């Protein structure tokens, strides 16, 4: 069950980005976003994933302030940890 503050399918920036809490149920692949494979590509290998943020499997992502998102899933923000 996802917490109260999720990022969910009907947020607006959600739809723009094509956010989804599972991976497997993006369109990563379509995107082709640069520094991994897609297949490859979700929000616990993004640089914009805040680890110190939530808990579990629901984390920060710094472009949904104020939510949390899921570590298995992804959007088209997507952007390789770099540090
Ligand atoms: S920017 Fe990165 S951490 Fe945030 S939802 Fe998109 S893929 Fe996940």
């Amino acid at each position: 069950a996802a917490p109260a503050n999720a990022v969910t399918a009907d947020d607006p920036t959600a739809i723009a980005l094509k956010y989804n809490q599972d991976a497997t149920k993006s369109e990563r692949v379509a995107a082709a976003r640069p520094g991994l494979p897609p297949e490859e590509q979700h929000c616990a290998n993004c640089q914009f994933m805040q680890a110190n943020v939530g808990e579990g499997d629901w984390k920060g992502c710094q472009l949904f302030p104020g939510k949390l998102i899921n570590v298995n899933g992804w959007c088209a923000s997507w952007t390789l940890k770099a540090g």
